């Protein structure tokens, strides 16, 4: 792909995390902890599972970023709108206002309702996270295979600004505990 003339740097929105994250003091990094971190609760977190969301709203143009996974078992990764519920249990859906894909029990699916089976021939370190507001497009490269598609969502359908997703995943395996990193420009 050609689109890495559109890199933004992104950094990690503290207020929004799971009580239990713990983030970098550059903003850049998340992992899970083995506990509560001692922060108050706030509207603004996702209670139910490891997740945040990106400091920046965007609501026109094309925007680029990349993540490290490396040595993660599971994760979600990708845009979702401002206004996503952030307490009790959801499905990550276009209809709920997410566009992702994720890592789970070895095989890599895209967050459509029902979900959709993607086909990865090089497990990726690295994931590159495309949007185009305009075209109503996100699209997913792997950055460790020279750059190859892993999945586009065309006709999205926002309805609000979008704000950059992460979930690092439980760590019940002892398996699962590396960090998200968002990689540098
Ligand atoms: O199950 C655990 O590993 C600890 O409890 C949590 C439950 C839900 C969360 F979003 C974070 C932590």
């Amino acid at each position: 792909h050609h689109h890495h003339h559109h890199m933004v740097h992104i950094t990690l929105d503290r207020n929004t995390a799971n009580s239990w994250l713990i983030i970098s003091k550059d903003r850049r990094q998340v992992r899970m902890g083995d506990t509560h971190q001692n922060v108050s609760d706030n509207k603004e977190r996702f209670s139910n599972y490891p997740m945040v969301l990106g400091a920046q709203r965007f609501s026109s143009g094309k925007m680029y970023w990349e993540v490290d996974v490396t040595q993660k078992e599971a994760w979600d990764l990708g845009v979702c709108r401002d206004s996503v519920q952030r307490k009790g249990q959801f499905s990550l859906s276009p209809e709920n206002g997410f566009w992702t894909i994720w890592l789970w029990q070895d095989s890599y699916e895209a967050g459509t309702s029902p979900q959709t089976t993607l086909h990865i021939q090089v497990p990726p370190c690295q994931i590159g996270i495309f949007v185009d507001y305009e075209a109503g497009v996100v699209s997913f490269y792997n950055i460790t295979d020279h750059g190859s598609l892993i999945y586009t969502f065309s006709e999205c359908v926002f309805a609000g600004p979008l704000r950059p997703f992460f979930n690092v995943g439980f760590n019940y395996s002892g398996g699962n505990a590396a960090p998200l990193k968002l990689c540098p420009l």
